[PDB]
């Protein structure tokens, strides 16, 4: 059922993806690379004292604080959902091999018994109503670009000046490029305007993953992560194999002379993709105004900040169901891309812009190095983009694509299983829009708070409440999938956007509280995804600009966890045993140094200003800007702090671009 074409790096089709510069050529050729991360300045992830510390601490905390999760996946008591063995990885050393990305997810969806389009007219109206509500009365804003981010295919530039030029040029030439694509002239659009080509596959670490201790043997077991070989990826699973990647770290002693303590493993590696910047810039110019609309008008469902902000909504509910979606990005349906595009055309959006948007979600993928002696292959033909990868992580609107799919998927689940009396309110497009507008503002007896694949579904008192309880029971039983669209289950230890919903003896939302996840504190402090990048002079360009700052926001973020104090004492005791030093003093010194360094980057901050004007969100984001890509948004961060991490193209250039895209 159609194997995707594949081209080696030597092929002209792959060569055309990399510009005639050292950075682009190095990216094309880069072989498999691995190494210990510099966890903190002058400390490697594989340091014997650090691994001794991790062994003692993970064992102690699991022993003294076993998980408190009930039969319905509700967290209670200590606020712990699993063991603390997730920290036991040799950070910087990945599992081998990483997966080859699936060129087509059509068979994957069909075999999982998931729909190839909207099941009913009601569902079709709801998905289309979501497009009309999300993309309608948008306001232009400056196009913000992350400092130090790559432009990927074809230039691979990390320079802000070059990035601004590329983005401004892209906004000027998007119409001409989109019109060429409408004529089927993809090669011309790419050659002239660098809009097309492929996504560049980057493999990212998921630093902590499940590890269990087998009581029978006293030996640790890592969670098996299934990977697809090249044959499986190109055939969409028709041929080739899906097998467990090797997390065995024994190899590090032989290859690198690194001592590997018992029960320490190689890290899980996830595919991530970087988009061709010239294609992403015109998409981002529309995506940011869309986020501003949904986070303002539909703030109830979509805008999530603090644990108390979430708590105020959830406390009003009679029932709260914390859902889980299996492999969201790979299962994301191409028919939704086509439905979105069709509806934007119906609204009066520029056909050339819709074509660029459509193309961004069908683009080929360049596979770098999943393992030693593997990769350097382009999947799909850039002359006619036709891939069905699901949702590409580096696309300019991925968060919105996951949010649109999932928000409607959950609403449909609530309609099907709990509220058939509301079906009469969804008769046509105007009534579908009126109903969805009301639902998204939290005005109906069925409610939700969501972001992509993370959500909490609510029921107030009323006719739907009884159905709500049956749906929860169906999820607990786990025999029937409640959705025709995605694989839905209940979360084992309900949480929403990093905050655990802590229930009491009553097991009711009214008396439940949102608390920080203590395991996330440990993940962030002892298993960061990236090293400190001490060689990158401009700190704002680093993946972890100011790691020391997270100590100042720790109490605000995690202080509400029942075992907060216990964990900090256990850390201090174990760090003393391992290093013969105070961890608290070590972090206080790092906090002082990073606070001083920060003033160099903030115009409003004098030579030794201090953190007085900064919020806990500001501090968490300066230590980890990745939180700005999955947890928070621009409006949640102080203006002077957002400027440290991002730079923009003028609103004058974006305003003119947006006028040409949008309906009359
Ligand atoms: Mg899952
Ligand atoms: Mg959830």
């Amino acid at each position: 059922p159609r194997r995707a074409p594949a081209f080696p790096l030597s092929d002209i089709k792959a060569q055309m993806l990399f510009a005639n510069n050292i950075k682009a050529q190095q990216a094309s050729k880069r072989s498999f690379k691995e190494g210990a991360i510099e966890t903190y300045e002058g400390l490697l992830s594989v340091d014997p004292r650090f691994l001794s510390f991790k062994n003692e601490l993970s064992r102690y905390l699991t022993d003294h604080f076993p998980a408190n999760v009930d039969e319905y996946g509700r967290v209670y008591g200590n606020g712990v959902r699993t063991n603390f063995f997730g920290m036991r990885h040799m950070n910087g050393f990945p599992m081998i091999p990483a997966t080859w990305p699936l060129a087509s997810n059509l068979k994957k969806r069909a075999d999982a018994d998931l729909a190839d389009g909207p099941v009913s007219e009601r569902d079709n109206l709801l998905f289309r109503a979501a497009v009309r509500l999300m993309f309608s009365d948008l306001e232009p804003v400056p196009l913000k670009i992350r400092k130090g981010s790559s432009t990927c295919i074809p230039y691979f530039s990390n320079d802000m000046g070059t990035k601004i030029e590329i983005a401004e040029r892209a906004l000027e030439k998007a119409e001409e490029a989109g019109n060429l694509m409408l004529q089927g002239k993809f090669d011309d659009a790419y050659q002239l305007h660098q809009m097309g080509g492929a996504y560049y596959v980057v493999y990212r670490a998921q630093s902590t993953d499940a590890i269990t201790l087998d009581p029978k043997t006293g030996k640790f077991v890592s969670k098996d992560r299934m990977v697809a070989d090249f044959e499986y990826a190109v055939t969409g699973g028709e041929q080739g194999s899906l097998f467990a990647a090797s997390k065995d770290a024994s190899r590090l002693k032989e290859q690198y002379g690194i001592d590997v303590p018992d029960g320490f493993f190689c890290e899980r590696r996830r595919t991530a993709m970087g988009g061709p910047f010239a294609l992403n810039a015109p998409i981002m110019a529309v995506a940011q105004p869309v986020r501003n609309k949904i986070y303002s008008k539909y703030a109830y469902t979509f805008h999530h900040t603090t644990r108390l902000n979430k708590e105020e909504k959830v406390k009003e509910w009679s029932l709260c169901v914390a859902t889980d979606v299996s492999d969201h990005d790979t299962f994301w349906p191409g028919w939704l891309r086509d439905l979105i595009c069709d509806e934007l055309l119906n609204m009066g959006y520029a056909p050339w812009w819709v074509k660029l948007f459509e193309t961004s979600l069908k683009l080929p993928v360049y596979v770098g190095a999943p393992a030693p002696e593997q990769g350097h292959t382009l999947l799909g033909d850039p002359s006619n983009p036709d891939l069905e990868v699901g949702l590409s992580s580096g696309q300019g609107a991925t968060d919105l694509m996951g949010t649109l799919l999932m928000s409607i998927t959950y609403l449909v689940m609530q309609l099907d299983h709990t509220a058939p009396h509301l079906n009469s309110r969804i008769k046509d497009m105007p009534s579908a829009c009126r109903f969805l507008d009301s639902y998204w503002q939290g005005h109906e007896e069925i409610r939700q708070i969501s972001k992509s694949d993370d959500a909490m579904l609510g029921w107030t008192k009323g006719r739907a409440l009884v159905g709500g309880h049956r749906l929860f029971e169906m999820l607990k039983e786990g025999k029937v999938n409640p959705s025709p669209y995605m694989k839905i289950s209940y979360e084992h230890g309900g949480a929403f956007l990093g905050d655990i919903l802590l229930y009491d003896s009553r097991r009711e939302p009214g008396s439940a509280i949102f608390v920080g996840n203590i395991n996330s504190m440990l993940n962030n402090q002892f298993s960061p995804e990236y090293g400190v990048q001490s060689g990158v002079r401009d700190r704002s360009k680093r993946k972890r600009p100011f790691p020391g700052l997270a100590w100042a926001s720790m109490k605000d973020t995690y202080g509400a966890c029942p075992i907060y104090s216990d964990v900090l004492e256990a850390i201090e005791r174990c760090w003393w045993n391992a290093f013969g030093e105070s961890y608290r003093a070590y972090r206080e010194d790092m906090l002082k140094r990073d606070t001083l360094e920060l003033s160099r980057y903030v115009a409003s901050m004098a030579r030794q200003a201090g953190l007085a004007e900064l919020t806990p969100i500001d501090l968490e984001v300066l230590a980890d800007p990745n939180k700005l890509q999955y947890k928070w948004t621009q409006a949640d961060v102080s203006a002077n702090i957002h400027e440290v991490l991002m730079h923009g193209v003028s609103v004058e250039k974006t305003e003119r671009f947006l006028r040409s895209v949008m309906p009359r």
